[PDB]
């Protein structure tokens, strides 16, 4: 794989809601970029690879937030309309092809918790559009799975998977601007740079296509 | 103007150089999202809007860099290439058309020096393309104009305008990652939400049409 493109997602709410997607972040990092990366216990907190691409962008849905969603997103359907933000249509698809078009392919997506979340709910979304999926071409990993693998890989003699409960546990600091879409990539990825090799390795072994996922709920 | 867009480039060298385009960041924000900031002295650094819109690529130049250029932006074209970076091209346009065109009209650019920088730049390299422009819409401000004309109706009665002089001066902290495009812009969006009424109104006042920018150098 090329390249990989963390992903995360904010959104109206749980799987449950039927939820619509409120905030988006891709940040597309070369896998030589990963690779170059590197340290103590606990480590500092890695530097960010420095050639990167992002895209991070607000959306505005059509079914109002629940409470818990708006309260740790910050974000609510209303607020996104009153500051003019669009919604998920056929111009944010082509959008996100021509950003994916700058990427040398093949692209892996990594988003934690992908599998059960990110990719079903922007399967969803693509499926409401005209327009053929910009993400038909690419591949996809539950960065969960990852560290899982690594965790049986490195202790198989023998805890949060969170977010968070992760970074913490490996940097002994608190993450930053915890459920934005963008501070949760940038927390992903600095995750990731704790061991990059194993992480290219997982991606490069277990990607699936992107076109496999199923969409969250039927339209 | 209903849209701001923060802008900043990094590049090959300075105008004498005929430089090309290594990095490009946009930050859009509504007009709200501004108004509605705010402190102390030194003031605490504001945080950021909530609701914005990322777009920050790496771009392969068709020209080496110059040492000092990739040297504070720690770019070079051969790390670009590398990492599979590809120039700035016509999938580019259309991908800023498509990202314009989710940000509700009219648009302001705002670029620190962009009137002898950033703007004859960015206009030298759409030049070059078969596309028509996506920027001819937009209307563009120097926010080092904005500021000026701030301190002349603040103290009629009378210095670095470096972008970490400004904020440093402001906030009595020093910015970080100067010289990268995002790092710049987001250093630019806190100096202006200091006293952001004064943005906008500078702004709402003064802009200009993009397409009264010249090409920095012909082609
Ligand atoms: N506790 C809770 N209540 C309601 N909705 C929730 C909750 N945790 C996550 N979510 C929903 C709304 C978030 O935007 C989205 C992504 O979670 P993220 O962790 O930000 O990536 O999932
Ligand atoms: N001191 C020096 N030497 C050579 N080239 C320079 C220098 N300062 C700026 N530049 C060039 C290369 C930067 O990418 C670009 C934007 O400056 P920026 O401040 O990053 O927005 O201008
Ligand atoms: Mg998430
Ligand atoms: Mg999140
Ligand atoms: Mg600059
Ligand atoms: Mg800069
Ligand atoms: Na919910
Ligand atoms: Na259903
Ligand atoms: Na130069
Ligand atoms: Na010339």
């Amino acid at each position: 794989m090329q390249t990989l493109i963390f992903l995360d997602l904010e959104a109206t709410g749980l799987p449950s809601s039927r939820p619509e997607v409120t905030e988006l972040c891709l940040l597309a990092v070369h896998r030589r970029a990963l690779e170059n990366t590197s340290q103590g216990h606990p480590p500092p907190v890695p530097r960010p690879p420095r050639v990167v691409d992002k895209l991070s962008l607000c959306i505005a849905p059509g079914k109002a937030c629940s409470p818990g969603a708006s309260e740790i997103t910050g974000l609510s359907k209303a607020e996104l309309e009153v500051q003019g933000r669009q919604r998920f249509d056929d111009n944010l698809a082509i959008l996100l092809r021509a950003f994916l078009q700058r990427q040398p392919q093949p692209c892996c997506l990594v988003a934690h918790n992908g599998d059960r979340y990110d990719f079903p709910l922007l399967q969803t979304e693509l499926a409401r559009l005209s327009t053929p999926s910009p993400l038909d071409g690419t591949f996809c990993v539950d960065s969960i799975a990852a560290l899982k693998a690594l965790e049986q890989a490195s202790s198989p003699s023998g805890k949060s998977y969170s977010l968070g409960s992760i970074y913490t546990r490996l940097y002994w600091q608190a993450p930053t601007d915890s459920h934005t879409a963008e501070g949760d990539v940038l927390t992903l990825l600095s995750i990731c740079q704790w061991k990059p090799q194993a992480l290219l390795q997982w991606v490069d072994e277990h990607a699936r296509p992107f076109s496999t996922v199923k969409p969250m709920y039927g339209t």
